[PDB]
């Protein structure tokens, strides 16, 4: 399968699922409903500045590989791989009300608008995400949650591939 999501063409290279509506509490306890994919899948993500190899579970990230233009590229297709994976902690990530009712945001889903909350400021998101000692695996370096490279640590799962 193949399909868009913020920017990004996904393609589906391994994997399965079933789709089922669900809900979810964010930081603030506000219930969100999203179409949640069960199985295990992977992607390549296609941007037009970023592109990435892409592995999750139901609602986990399992494992993100980015190259791209530069730290704000990468960072873009770092946050819609976190908000597409679905996980709980970007979920619980965000801390106010998500605003449905206002017309500018009609066109959206719960899904687009969590992608729109943290493309207006990851910090929460990254700082909330969770940290892991990495390999000196070569070409791949760690990311901070302040998107600093690092040779010793890592978002959770996170890789930034040298083009
Ligand atoms: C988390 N997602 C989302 N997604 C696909 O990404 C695209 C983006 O759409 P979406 O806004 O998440 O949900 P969608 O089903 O289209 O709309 P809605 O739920 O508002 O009725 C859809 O084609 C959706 O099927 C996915 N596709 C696969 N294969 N696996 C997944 O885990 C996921
Ligand atoms: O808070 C929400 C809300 C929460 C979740 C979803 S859903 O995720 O699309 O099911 C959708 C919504 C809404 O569409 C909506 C419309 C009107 C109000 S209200 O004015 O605060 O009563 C709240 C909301
Ligand atoms: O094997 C790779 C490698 C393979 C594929 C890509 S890709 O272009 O992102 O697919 C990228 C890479 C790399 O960036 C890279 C960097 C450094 C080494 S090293 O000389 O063994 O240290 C190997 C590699």
């Amino acid at each position: 399968s193949s399909f868009s999501f913020g920017g990004f063409t996904f393609k589906r290279t391994s994997g399965s699922s079933i789709k089922r509506e669900e809900e979810v509490l964010t930081g603030n306890l506000q219930t969100l409903k999203i179409r949640v994919h069960e199985g295990y899948e992977e992607f390549t993500m296609v941007g037009k500045r970023a592109t990435a190899i892409l592995r999750k579970a139901t609602r986990r990230l399992v494992q993100l590989i980015v190259s791209g233009k530069d730290e704000q590229s990468i960072a873009e297709a770092i946050i819609v791989a976190m908000v597409f994976s679905q996980e709980d902690c970007m979920i619980k990530a965000v801390r106010g009300d998500l605003n449905f009712v206002n017309r500018a945001n009609q066109r959206l889903n719960p899904m687009h608008q969590l992608l729109r909350h943290f493309q207006k400021d990851a910090k929460v998101l990254f700082q909330n995400w969770g940290i892991e000692h990495i390999d000196n695996v070569m070409g791949m370096v760690g990311v901070l949650p302040d998107m600093t490279p690092s040779t010793e640590m890592s978002m959770r799962g996170i890789r930034v591939s040298k083009m």
